[PDB]
């Protein structure tokens, strides 16, 4: 049985090695009104689904770790805590439950804890004294993986009820996206549906009214093995189609600002360019850092805190060299206008030959 606080790896909770399935859904009907129900009983679709059972089983193990971590996070996340303490407590639990084992099992990307106007990609670097406030709107975005089968799942934390309708707008837009997604469904269609739902909401925060705006340059995406973004984008504002066997992160962002984000603040997130092959490096500090990245993260994203934890120091020039060489890409915090409020909800979905599985669903 799982301990309180959670410390038992998901692997040990399921001795048979069969991890729980997420929410299973029938695919949406076509424009003509033809149902996709036939996929569930098709012997050909069942054969194709069984052939990838090991892959879905890995996503399910990573999803169960994610559910247990986020249930744990919700029980203690409070204003007064430093952003570092929140991230380290969350990551310590995540490492234990995923049974972190080099590139075979672990953390898919750093824990995002972006606040207020900053929509995404903010994690504290060493020495960050930021403390979570009662009026903050915090986006907890973390990932787990088994054999590079990534769970990309996020939720928004608040303490003040004044943001309740903003959170509801974004949860409804995310659930709409999940519902509209399916094999042969256009990505532009999922995007238009998300926008229509989010914009139907009006909110009042400290005597000011706003229509909830989707963040036009933040989007959902396909997921590849050891690849957080596999090249297909799911817009969240108003003709490429989703394909069978694909995995998607369905995420939406709502804002009281412009509904557009720009790079801002100190960068904490970094990730090797997936398309860049072998690059010989002679520069000793740059060479060492790339070897550290290749061994510990490969093509998965990382943060400066994780380099500090690995015992690395005086690596900032080496890291900048890797960025300038195009081997590593920086992913700085993405912010809307000062004074604005942003919220996010995200799930990982499997486009299985038989059904659509919201593998990360709570
Ligand atoms: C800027 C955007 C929000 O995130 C991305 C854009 C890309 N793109 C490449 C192809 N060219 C366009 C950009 C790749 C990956 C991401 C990305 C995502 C995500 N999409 O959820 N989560 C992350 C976490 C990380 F720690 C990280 F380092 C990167 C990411
Ligand atoms: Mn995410
Ligand atoms: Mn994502």
């Amino acid at each position: 049985v799982q301990t309180d606080p959670p410390s038992v790896p998901i692997c040990d909770l399921y001795p048979n090695g069969v991890f729980p399935k997420g929410q299973e859904c029938e695919y949406p009907p076509t424009q003509d009104g033809r149902t996709a129900a036939w996929r569930t009983t098709s012997e050909e679709k069942k054969a194709l689904d069984q052939a990838s059972e090991e892959i879905w089983n890995d996503f399910r193990e990573a999803a169960e770790a994610h559910r247990q971590v986020r249930k744990y996070v919700m029980s203690w996340i409070k204003p007064g805590m430093t952003m570092i303490e929140i991230c380290e407590k969350l990551e310590d639990c995540s490492r234990k439950l995923i049974k972190e084992n080099g590139l075979n099992a672990g953390l898919a990307f750093p824990t995002g804890c972006s606040l207020n106007n900053c929509a995404a990609h903010y994690t504290p670097n060493a020495g960050d004294t930021t403390v979570l406030q009662y009026d903050d709107i915090c986006k907890i975005d973390f990932g787990t993986h088994i054999s590079g089968r990534i769970i990309d799942c996020a939720f928004t934390v608040t303490f003040n009820p004044k943001y309740d309708t903003l959170l509801k707008a974004v949860k409804d837009a995310t659930n709409t996206g999940i519902k509209c997604a399916g094999i042969d469904v256009r990505l532009c269609d999922v995007g238009e549906a998300i926008q229509e739902v989010m914009e139907s909401y009006e909110v009042e925060i400290d005597g000011k009214t706003y229509q909830v705006k989707p963040i036009r340059n933040l989007n959902g995406h396909s997921i590849g093995q050891y690849r957080i973004h596999a090249g297909k984008t799911v817009p969240i504002v108003k003709a490429t189609r989703m394909e069978e066997g694909e995995v998607y992160a369905i995420e939406t962002f709502g804002s009281t600002g412009k509904g557009v984000v720009h790079d801002d603040m100190e960068c904490s997130h970094y990730m090797k360019n997936f398309d860049v092959g072998h690059v010989p490096i002679r520069l000793p500090r740059t060479k060492h850092l790339l070897n550290v990245i290749n061994e510990n993260f490969g093509t998965l994203a990382f943060c400066r805190r994780w380099l500090d934890r690995l015992g690395e120091s005086k690596y900032l020039m080496a890291l900048k060299n890797l960025c300038d060489l195009g081997i590593v890409d920086p992913y700085p915090p993405l912010c809307d206008i000062k004074g604005s409020y942003t919220a996010q909800f995200e799930h990982t979905i499997l486009l299985r030959p038989t059904c659509k599985e919201v593998v990360s669903r709570g």
